């Protein structure tokens, strides 16, 4: 059987790895297991020295998981022996499966322009990429478009984790004007968030309403207490599209770059 290898960066939040794994086991599983897929963790700007994808020791196919600007560099001179799909950033190159980050961070903007909130603030864990950017412009920029301020002061670093959630939401607190819509761009943050929400009897949605980013399993934001509103990146379906392309880039049906686009869709809980 031939073999994928999906490349799993280690600057990724680790937990979005199950996502993958259920979105490839699950595309599999309805093609009789035609492929053989094997995860490769490696260590941040160092996909160029992998073996897999060298022209000795090459799997049959590869996905980028999270490329960095420095793999990506090594990718774009680089004339290889394999099909390599890169999961959300576009490329003239390569075949790519990406989701319209803008248009997510637009998403949930519209969402509290609809409600006519007047302010907003936002908890950011730092862009690992330009679509992680891209996100966030696409909400920033959209609320001001919309008549939602969003104070520079407002805007609050964070680490990606609920416990990185918990610190901001504390942070959050101690602002003497606190606005009344949050966007977090990970869901691993609002869940630590609304940890603290909860504490401090703060009411979700009545004295703050959030919309955070999906990027772990849905099901934490569908049953959190209160169900988080999310914009999710569609992971399971990308990566199942990812071993279509790769099939059809292998039989030579289609040729590079093939770029696929998902839509985030918004999930509104409550």
């Amino acid at each position: 059987k031939p073999t994928i290898a999906l490349y799993w960066s280690s600057d990724i939040s680790v937990n979005i790895i199950s996502r993958f794994l259920r979105g490839l086991q699950s595309k599999l599983a309805k093609q009789n297991y035609n492929y053989n897929v094997v995860i490769c963790p490696y260590k941040t700007d160092c996909l160029h020295l992998e073996k897999g994808i060298s022209k000795e020791n090459s799997f049959d196919a590869a996905i980028i998981a999270n490329i960095s600007n420095y793999d990506l560099e090594y990718l774009n001179k680089a004339s290889l022996t394999l099909p390599i799909i890169l999961f959300n950033r576009l490329s003239n190159k390569y075949s790519s499966v990406n989701v319209d980050n803008y248009k997510m961070g637009e998403k949930a903007s519209l969402l509290f322009a609809k409600k006519r909130y007047k302010s907003a603030a936002a908890i950011l864990t730092e862009s690992l990429n330009d679509a992680m950017d891209n996100r966030n412009k696409g909400f920033i920029e959209t609320c001001h478009k919309n008549g939602i301020k969003i104070s520079e002061n407002h805007i609050i670093a964070a680490e990606n984790s609920i416990h990185g959630g918990v610190d901001a939401a504390k942070k959050l607190m101690k602002l003497k004007n606190t606005p009344k819509a949050l966007f977090c761009n990970s869901d691993s943050i609002a869940l630590g968030v609304i940890s603290v929400l909860n504490k401090r009897q703060i009411s979700i949605p009545d004295d703050i309403e959030i919309v955070a980013i999906g990027m772990n399993d849905r099901e934490y934001t569908e049953f959190s207490t209160p169900p988080v509103t999310i914009v999710d990146i569609p992971i399971e379906e990308m990566a199942g599209t990812c071993i279509s392309l790769v099939e059809k880039l292998i039989n030579r049906d289609i040729e590079n770059p093939t770029s696929i686009l998902f839509d985030g869709p918004l999930i509104l809980r409550n």
